[PDB]
C-alpha cells in the first residue's frame, strides 16, 4: 500500500540508461546553458548564471512564491546561483551564501555579475553543524538524491529539522527532496502549521527527481500538491507529447550594487 511517490521511484529505477535520459528531460521547462558553460570554462564572470539553479530560484520569485529581502542566508549555497540571483533584486541588502567544501561538492565560483559585492560565499562550512543566525530570507538547497528512498526520506527530514530554527519572521524556499514519503508529509504539515507558506513543484526540475519546495508565501493542501506531482511524474513515463519548453537562460548584468 504504498504511496504514489514510491511506485514512482520503483519505476524510475526500473529504466535503461537511454530510457532514463529521454525520460528526465520529458515535457519540462529548460534553460539553454550552452553559451554561459563555454563561457564559465573560459574564466568569463559578468552576465552569467553558474547554474541552472537560477533559472530555478526567478521561476519561484517571478510568482511571488518567494520574495527575497534584507538579510539573505542561502544553506547549500555550491557554485553560488541562488545567492548571485538574490544579490541583484531591489529589497535584498545583503547575501551570505555557505556550502560544505571538499572533494565531490561544489564550491563557490567568484563571478562579477550585477550585485556581487553584497554576497559574502563561504565553503567548508558544514551547515548541520553551525549556530543559526538571524535573517530575513532563509534559502536552503540541500537534499542529495540517492536510488534507496529511504536514504532520501533520512536526509530530508534531517535537513527540516536542521532549518526550522533559522525561521522566525523571514522569508523561505526550502527545497524537499523527498516530499512523498509518509513521515516527511506529517512533518511537512506541522512545519506549514508553524511557519507558514506552501509545496511547489517546479517545472524546471527534472523528471528524474520528486523534488518540491517549500515557499513562505501562499497556501494549500500538501498532500494534494504531493500527491498531483507524483501522479504527473507517473504519467511521463509515457507521455505522448514529450518536446521540453526552452526558455533564455537568466543574464545578471554586472557592476556593484549600492543600497
Ligand atoms: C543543488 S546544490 C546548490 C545549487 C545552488 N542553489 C545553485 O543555484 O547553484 C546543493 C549544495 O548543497 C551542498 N551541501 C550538501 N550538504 C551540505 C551541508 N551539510 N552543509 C552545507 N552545504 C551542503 C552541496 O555540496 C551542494 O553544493
Ligand atoms: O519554531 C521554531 C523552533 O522553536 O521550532 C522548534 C525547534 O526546531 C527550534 O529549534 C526552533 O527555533
Ligand atoms: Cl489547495
Amino acid at each position: 500500500g504504498e504511496t504514489l511517490g514510491e511506485k514512482w521511484k520503483r519505476q524510475l529505477n526500473q529504466l535503461s540508461k537511454s530510457e532514463f535520459n529521454t525520460y528526465k528531460r520529458s515535457g519540462i521547462m529548460e534553460v539553454d546553458r550552452s553559451e554561459a558553460k563555454e563561457g564559465l570554462k573560459r574564466g568569463e564572470t559578468t552576465k552569467h548564471a553558474v547554474s541552472r539553479g537560477t533559472a530555478k530560484l526567478r521561476w519561484f520569485v517571478e510568482r511571488n512564491l518567494v520574495k527575497p529581502e534584507g538579510k539573505v542566508i542561502d544553506l547549500g549555497c555550491g557554485r553560488g546561483g541562488w545567492s548571485y540571483y538574490c544579490a541583484g533584486l531591489k529589497k535584498v541588502t545583503e547575501v551570505k551564501g555557505y556550502t560544505k567544501g571538499g572533494p565531490g561538492h561544489e564550491e563557490p565560483i567568484p563571478m562579477a555579475t550585477y550585485g556581487w559585492n553584497l554576497v559574502k560565499l563561504h565553503s567548508g562550512k558544514d551547515v548541520f553543524f553551525i549556530p543559526p543566525e538571524k535573517c530575513d530570507t532563509l534559502l536552503c538547497d540541500i537534499g542529495e538524491s540517492s536510488p534507496n528512498p529511504t536514504i532520501e526520506e533520512g536526509r530530508t527530514l534531517r535537513v527540516l529539522k536542521m532549518v526550522e530554527p533559522w525561521l522566525r519572521g523571514n522569508q523561505f524556499c526550502i527545497k524537499i527532496l523527498n516530499p512523498y514519503m509518509p513521515s516527511v508529509v506529517e512533518t511537512l504539515e506541522q512545519m506549514q502549521r508553524k511557519h507558514g507558506g506552501m509545496l511547489v513543484r517546479n517545472p524546471l526540475s527534472r523528471n528524474s527527481t520528486h523534488e518540491m519546495y517549500w515557499v513562505s508565501c501562499g497556501t494549500g493542501n500538501i498532500v494534494s500538491a504531493v500527491n498531483m506531482t507524483s501522479r504527473m511524474l507517473l504519467n511521463r513515463f509515457t507521455m505522448a507529447h514529450r518536446k521540453p519548453t526552452y526558455e533564455r537562460d537568466v543574464d545578471l548584468g554586472a557592476g556593484t550594487r549600492h543600497v
